């Protein structure tokens, strides 16, 4: 339940990390 | 107490999400 | 253990906050 929903959370935070780095790269390659 | 301060936390993270999207938009409309 | 690893976490989130502000400043001073 809980430990799982924390893992589901680490999932989306890993994404969110990657997405912000991509958005920052793309601003610089614009 | 705890469940409340977690909700107080989801509050500020929602903001923080919006603020970063606004800062990224504004860089592109600059 | 837990309270400590939460504090270790607040550590890295403070950083992460500063790092994103620096990356945004530097895009604007580019
Ligand atoms: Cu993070
Ligand atoms: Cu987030
Ligand atoms: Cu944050």
């Amino acid at each position: 339940g809980e430990i799982a929903a924390i893992k589901q959370e680490i999932a989306a935070h890993k994404k969110e990390h990657a997405a912000i780095k991509w958005e920052i790269a793309a601003i610089k390659q614009g």
